[PDB]
C-alpha cells in the first residue's frame, strides 16, 4: 500500500518511526530497526536531530548484507535539522546524514522545521538563559539547496515538516520555485486531526505524513483526569470493540482513511506487527465521524524551543 507523491515516486502508506527517547541506548535504535525491517516495515522515518541515523543506517546495511532487502524495496526519509538551513550549509548537511546513514541517496529529505537555529555542532543552541539562539534565513532561500540536492540525485524527493498554511503558500508561491514540496510531516492524531491543513495539503497534492499519531501517554496526563489521554479514550474503546481491533491501530487507520501516511513508532515486536495489520480492516461512515467528533486541537509537540523566532509555526490557526 503506496501513496502517490506529486514528483512520481511513491511513499509505502504507513512508516516506521526512529523518534528515540534521550535516556533509551541508542543501540537499541538499531535492533528496533532491524526487527522492524523483519516485520516488513519497508518506510523508515529518521531526522539527523534524533542522533540516531548511524543505527539506522547500520540496520539497513546489515539486512542488504543478509539479502532480506534490497536497496530498492526501502523509503528512507531524514530531515535537515535547523542549525543547517543557512543556504551553504543544506547540501553538506545531507552529505553528512548520507554518511552516517551509509546511503548513497535518501528517498526523501525534508526540513524538520520553518525555523532556523544557529549553526553549529549544538543541535539546540541556547544563551546562559537558556533561551534558542536563533538566526535569520529565509526557508525559502534554503528550500532552493534541497532543490539543488534533487538535482544532484541525492535525494528522490523533497518535502517539509511543521509548516503551517502560510509557510507552505510561501514555498509554493515563490518566484523560481523549480520542485513542490511533497510532504507536510506534522503532529496529527485523533485529538489534533488536522482538517484545515489536510484539506489544504490535498489541494495542492501535498500529502500529510503525521508523527504523534496515538497522542501523549506521559504520566501526568493519566494523572489528571481532566486531561484525556488518546489510548485511554472511551468512545475510541467503543469503536475500536465494535470493529474488533486494539484503540491504537483504530487511531492509525482513522489516519490511513484520511489519506495520512502515519509513523508507526515502536521498539516492541508485537506492537510493530500490530501496527502493520492497520491495511487489515476499514471504518465505516458512521465511525469515522465518530472519530472526528475526538479532535480537540491539543498539540502535544509544540516546540517551544522555536517560540521567539517569528516563523514559529504553531500559533496561527493552521
Amino acid at each position: 500500500h503506496c501513496v502517490k507523491l506529486n514528483d512520481g515516486h511513491l511513499i509505502p502508506a504507513l512508516g516506521f518511526g526512529t523518534y528515540k527517547p534521550k535516556e533509551v541506548p541508542k543501540s537499541k535504535s538499531l535492533e528496533a530497526a532491524c526487527l522492524a525491517l523483519d516485520v516488513g516495515y519497508r518506510h523508515v522515518d529518521t531526522a539527523y536531530a534524533y542522533q540516531v541515523e548511524e543505527e539506522i543506517g547500520q540496520a539497513i546495511q546489515s539486512a542488504i548484507a543478509a539479502g532480506v532487502v534490497k536497496r530498492e524495496d526501502l523509503f528512507i526519509t531524514t530531515k535537515l535539522w535547523c542549525t543547517c538551513f543557512r543556504p551553504e550549509l543544506v547540501k553538506p548537511a545531507l552529505e553528512k546524514s548520507l554518511k552516517k546513514l551509509q546511503l548513497d541517496y535518501v528517498d526523501l529529505y525534508i526540513m524538520h522545521y520553518p525555523v532556523p537555529m544557529k549553526s553549529g555542532d549544538n543541535d539546540f543552541p541556547v544563551n546562559e538563559q537558556g533561551k534558542s539562539l536563533l538566526d535569520t534565513v529565509d526557508f525559502c532561500d534554503t528550500w532552493e539547496r534541497l532543490e539543488e540536492c534533487k538535482d544532484a540525485g541525492l535525494v528522490k524527493s523533497i518535502g517539509v515538516s511543521n509548516f503551517n498554511h502560510r509557510q507552505l503558500e510561501r514555498i509554493l508561491n515563490k518566484p523560481g520555485l523549480n520542485y513542490k514540496p511533497v510532504c507536510n510531516q506534522v503532529e496529527c492524531h485523533l485529538y489534533l486531526n488536522q482538517r484545515k491543513l489536510l484539506d489544504y495539503c490535498e489541494s495542492k497534492d501535498i500529502v500529510l505524513v503525521a508523527y504523534g499519531a496515538l497522542g501523549t501517554q506521559r504520566y501526568k496526563e493519566w494523572v489528571d483526569q481532566n486531561s484525556p489521554v488518546l489510548l485511554n479514550d472511551p468512545v475510541l474503546c467503543d469503536v475500536a470493540k465494535k470493529n474488533k481491533r486494539s484503540p491504537a491501530l483504530i487511531a492509525l487507520r482513522y489516519l490511513i482513511q484520511r489519506g495520512i501516511v502515519p509513523l508507526a513508532q515502536s521498539f516492541k515486536e508485537n506492537e510493530m506487527r500490530e501496527n502493520l495489520q492497520v491495511f487489515g480492516f476499514q471504518l465505516s461512515p458512521e465511525d469515522m465521524k465518530t472519530l472526528d467528533g475526538l479532535n480537540k486541537n491539543f498539540r502535544y509537540l509544540p516546540a517551544e524551543f522555536l517560540v521567539d523566532h517569528p516563523e514559529y509555526p504553531f500559533v496561527e490557526e493552521y
